[PDB]
């Protein structure tokens, strides 16, 4: 006799993973702009960001 | 003769693709105000900028 | 008499997609109030530090 027929298909896959990372939220109300990041200290002088030390 | 009984099932199906980007995250706010602008330094206190030279 | 057993079938049918990805961080480029407690503090590394620490 003939071979079975070809067997039904297999089931879904798993799950996949989750998405990639969100975007950060807004600057949306900005008056003053991030002093630099350096591991020195700056005070507001003259609409800009001076080190501190300056006056120290 | 009769033909064989039909084949098991098939290998279970792919992972699916990731997931879809998370949400983006939440309002930088509590953003404030220029200090003054007058050849003084100034420091953040009891949210407002007083003299430096207070301190020092 | 009865012939072989057919073969298995084809691969199954992808599965859902991921779950949804991670919530992203808050905003940022400018200043936010300092702490409000009677204290000085001074802009160092994007966030507010006591004056009090460089005296």
């Amino acid at each position: 006799g003939p071979p079975g027929p070809p067997g039904p298909p297999g089931p879904p896959g798993p799950p996949g993973p989750p998405g990639p990372p969100g975007p950060p939220g807004p600057p949306g109300s900005g008056y003053i702009p991030e002093a630099p990041r350096d591991g020195q200290a700056y005070v507001r002088k003259d609409g800009e960001w001076v080190l501190l030390s300056t006056f120290l």
